[PDB]
């Protein structure tokens, strides 16, 4: 009878999802986060469930944690949504965060290093949407992001498998965005790069060397790193109800790099 | 003290509402509008009746609305008012145009003189009148309304859609420009929006026969509420997000897509 | 000796591939075509190769066939590279046409559905890719020409999976053609729809038609479907060696459908 | 009979190389361009280096100077000298634009008026006049060169890439808008062109120090040359593709990929 949505945040053991958590926990949701399960010393894992869970709590949100489902298959994405739908009965948000990064010159790359691509930044796409979409098409009402990337926007040099099929994913969400409208359905894609998080600082090989940071900070017309505050608070406007009049679109998140 | 935001046209669109909610927001505001009673022609709420609310919000409210903003005298007086009042300018919600539509080859010499007035000489005179405040404090966040019709020109909205387009280049060459100076600017173009003048225009007002086929055009199967407009448009000159510049935001329920 | 390049055009028995390779004769190219062995009874094939080698050698141009290899995995692309190299020496020029077309509801869409888009629409221009490039960037020039489809600029409703894929294959050609571009090697898109050969007649239902077939070229700004003697026209001048100033980039040729 | 293709500001640019291969593909020619010889400011190929070659290659040729490009005056009369000579217009090559870099803040009010006319109001009237004979004849080609900065705006080039902008959404919208008439409108934007006026506006000219660095800024790494962009322009004027309207390419060795 408290008939409160629930938002769906995958990856949410870092990147975005545990800022993005707590402001929909603010605005009124339940929440499922999939993620990796473990301690704040488990790889990959920036803000653990026990974590999470206590601070979503304390807040007053109902939680549900999914671990170790692969969301690059029907069978792990199927999963997953049927254990939302049988804990809260209703799916009214989706942040599907997708993808697996490689890098390298084009003529470098082997089938092992495309089939992950595609598996990362397609398959997580078309599976995801797949799972999400029927609870919001049955209610006649949802909210999804993918998180896809701002090199999905401008695929250059040395990302070309990574950042053309990140603008595969960016189309697919345009057409599935649109078609699903008249059901009261938006879907949207955010790409960021240039984020202040360790799997950035990774790839970038900024991680523990300031003159690294530095020369990357440059690169970006903003002149810094962009915040999960920051960001987690332009996905959640996506989410949360209060903005429902876009959809099968791409925005960018990059200090103006892909502008 | 307060931050300051600056909204023009405020008496009509979207700025009522967000000046609602940048006053919740914890800013001051300037409003430039129309003089009036929400009778007169272009006054959907009157500063009068804003200026009551936006006081119980906390918000110190200036209104300036004797000002032609398609020249540089009129918006350098408009900044000019601005930091006598209140020292500052963090943020600035500029809306522009004139709308023109037909056939291409009917429009006349003032038909295409008034589409660059309102859809580009108010950009260039606007952002020339409130950038160098924002660049001298080292911060500063700008949204210049343009038109959905910018991201997608088509026939009979030559001249109008394709001068809005204009102004979105404008505004990313502008906003990548400004951007090291710790400076936003961004553009957002609607199409498809709940307010009287395009109830009006479209002959949506009051008749709900028509206003379904025009909700028909629209992949979202609606039209637009100010407060969504206004929430987003605030997401952008609130402090909240300062990591997009030189971008055009489409509006549309989809139709920009 | 005759310095003659050397043009390779796959799916040659149908679409643009016998126009083009008419036109390419005439410029003074050597040619390989990949496509379907078979009369012009056989299913596809619009000019077998019997009837275009006949006509091809009479314009002085040598021809390589390449019949029934399967140009959706590595083998089948290096396969038709290591003929090209030891037929000719050399390879100057590539259109890669690709593709697999599947439409429906996202929603509807199967695993296999999803598999076969991906081979047709990115496997198809991976392995393409990997394939042509390394003899032009071992020469300092080529010039290739990718078949997406117009879907690609704006995938829409209904074309959720083709449109989205095609949007990848063309970003992959942004980031390869501005990476090669060092080696002087052009790799472009193009984008078609509303073409006038069967392919497109089926997908669309318009063959035998004329009430459907009008309603479909009624779509079109320029209201008729596009003739192969005007993309040949448009692909032969991005293949010919008088334009080697546009790469990375991706053209729409619809009528205005994709403007 | 010979169809006919208008060329303008044709002592430059692509006009003689497009002249040429017009020539070749059975055309008769209208260029406008700038009276005197090759010393005078901008004329590459004076008209009178010209015509020996174009009446070899089979062409008339009538030659136009001093009328203003940036007016309806001069644009109306333009065509109207064209089908009192030829009865026929088929093609049309509108080169459009003025030049204006530097910092969006500094710019004049005079900059802002010179961008407009070269890039905007040039489009507008030299569409306004070329589209009707072709809308009654029921057929005909037009290209209208904008520049490659209208794909990407960017900073020091606010004006000027955001004006282009604005010329290539009119061109969209005006190409989509005569589609049904068999008419195509497209428009072609390059930079980094091996000519005077890119040359000087890079400060490259005569320097091959500066030339080299900015020929790194290109990724095919070199200035693109007449011969290239007069065979492009040419297969969207010669009557052998008439299906691609509305739309603008981009010609700039990738740099607006
Ligand atoms: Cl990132
Ligand atoms: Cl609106
Ligand atoms: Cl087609
Ligand atoms: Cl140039």
């Amino acid at each position: 009878a408290e008939n409160r949505p629930v938002a769906l945040i995958t990856m949410a053991t870092g990147y975005v999802g545990p800022a993005l958590a707590r402001t929909m926990a603010d605005r009124g949701f339940d929440l499922v986060l999939h993620g990796t399960a473990g301690d704040g010393t488990m790889v990959g894992v920036e803000e653990s469930f026990d974590s999470q869970i206590a601070d979503l709590a304390k807040r007053g949100a109902d939680v549900l944690t999914i671990s170790d489902v692969d969301l690059t298959t029907r069978t792990g994405n199927q999963s997953m949504i049927e254990r939302v739908l049988e804990r809260f009965g209703r799916l009214d948000s989706a942040c599907l965060v997708t993808g697996l990064i490689v890098t390298g010159k084009f003529l470098d790359m082997t089938d092992d290093q495309w089939a992950k691509v595609k598996a990362g930044n397609l398959d997580m796409v078309f599976h995801g949407l797949q799972a999400v979409l029927p609870p919001m098409v049955a209610a006649g009402a949802g909210q999804c992001v993918v998180f896809t990337s701002a090199t999905g926007g401008r695929p250059d040099p040395m990302v070309s498998i990574y950042g053309g099929t990140r603008a595969g994913a960016n189309g697919i969400v345009r057409a599935v965005g649109l078609e699903h409208a008249r059901h009261g359905v938006q879907v949207n894609a955010i790409g960021t790069n240039y984020m202040d998080f360790p799997g950035f600082l990774k790839a970038s090989r900024a991680d523990g060397d300031p003159e690294r940071r530095a020369m990357i900070e440059a690169q970006v017309p903003l002149r810094r790193l962009g915040t999960m505050d920051e960001l987690s608070s332009v996905t959640a406007g996506l989410l949360d109800g209060s903005n429902r009049f876009q959809t099968g679109q791409f925005f960018d998140f990059s200090g103006g790099w892909g502008a």
